[PDB]
């Protein structure tokens, strides 16, 4: 039932992709994101699509940094992630994409970005940034990498 | 201690200040001795740490979470968008609003403390023991929350 979380992610992502609402969600796997989690605002909150949409409503106190998911919970919102210095990044991509890449360099975390500019959905994992994702594409990557 | 109870109050105050100034409607019910589980089961489970920032994000108008009541239970936002009973008091006009009737409603049926910000005015009210304290100062609502939550 790690699927319930994936369908909650799916609700949130569909809503924000269509409306070009920027979103940054890192999911902890084996590498502890402890030192990054303690830079954010504590939520320790149950995962629902509704909560994820509300966090990322633009011009709100929680929309800016990273949501970090750990166990079954939203641990924090507005967490600071390491920003990638990689010169291999296509530059059309913003701070959310540099956060996504930068946390993938130091961990095995899986990060979802919704572009604030285009509503383009991205997953980052193992330095690989996978932009331009459709619904069935992001749902399969997430299911594959989280069961 | 009171150190964490003072932190809860500081979270409410930040939320109240932000929404009052923007005329953002808000309803926050704080469980004390009366169980509110029958009302909590009607909402969307958050089970979240209390922060001013989360409370602001919850109540942004026309958002999934902004409607109904946040219920706080044992230092946790248990739910958003929860049902509370509407007061049917002979003392209350039709021209009172939904959140104000809910606030009066829950204070008739529980020792809960309810904060409401008027979406029409930004006026801050607290209901407690069948009593509605209307158009509160920051200093007033701080003093009421300090005396009842601590």
């Amino acid at each position: 039932e790690d699927e319930k979380m994936i369908l909650s992610f799916d609700k949130a992502i569909q809503y924000m992709s269509k409306r070009k609402i920027g979103a940054l969600i890192t999911i902890e796997r084996h590498t502890g994101l402890d030192e990054y989690i303690e830079t954010g605002i504590a939520l320790d909150a149950d995962i629902t699509g509704e909560l994820l949409i509300n966090i990322f409503i633009p011009n709100t106190p929680l929309h800016d940094g990273a949501v970090i998911v750990k166990e079954g919970k939203i641990a924090v919102a507005s967490a600071y992630l390491p920003l990638s210095e990689s010169m291999l990044i296509p530059k059309e991509f913003g701070t959310r994409h540099r956060a996504a890449v930068g946390i993938s360099e130091v961990s095995d975390a899986i990060t979802i970005v919704v572009s604030e500019e285009t509503g383009d959905v991205s997953i980052t994992l193992d330095n690989e940034l996978m932009a331009g994702l459709s619904q069935q594409e992001y749902l399969a990557i997430l299911r594959r990498e989280l069961i």
